[PDB]
This record gives C-alpha cells, sequence and structure tokens, in this order.
C-alpha cells in the first residue's frame, strides 16, 4: 500500500534511523527527510532540533 509512515502524524521532527545529524519532519501529513548539520543535533523531547550548549570538554 502507499507509505503511513506520516499519516495522521501531528507535525514535528521525529528520530532518524541511520545518519548521525538528519531527521524526519511531517508537515501536513507529508514527509520531509532533512539534515541538521552545523552545531545541530536532534532532541526527542522538544520534537525538535537545537544547538548544542553542552560542552564535555
Amino acid at each position: 500500500g502507499s507509505p503511513t509512515f506520516c499519516q495522521g502524524k501531528a507535525d514535528g521532527l521525529y528520530p532518524n534511523p541511520r545518519e548521525r545529524s538528519s531527521f524526519y519532519s511531517c508537515a501536513a501529513g507529508r514527509l520531509f527527510q532533512q539534515s541538521c548539520p552545523t552545531g545541530l543535533v536532534f532532541s526527542n523531547s522538544c520534537k525538535c532540533c537545537t544547538w548544542n550548549g553542552l560542552v564535555p570538554r
């Protein structure tokens, strides 16, 4: 059948299965797969991507 991955889903970002810093994004039930390239990391708590503020060095 047709893919149901974003069907009925609310908007916002969802976690990716393989790459280091890409995400899934849902907009009006349509799926986008995009990257967060520079300093940006995905946060599962906000369904958003944000700049990393923690330096462990």
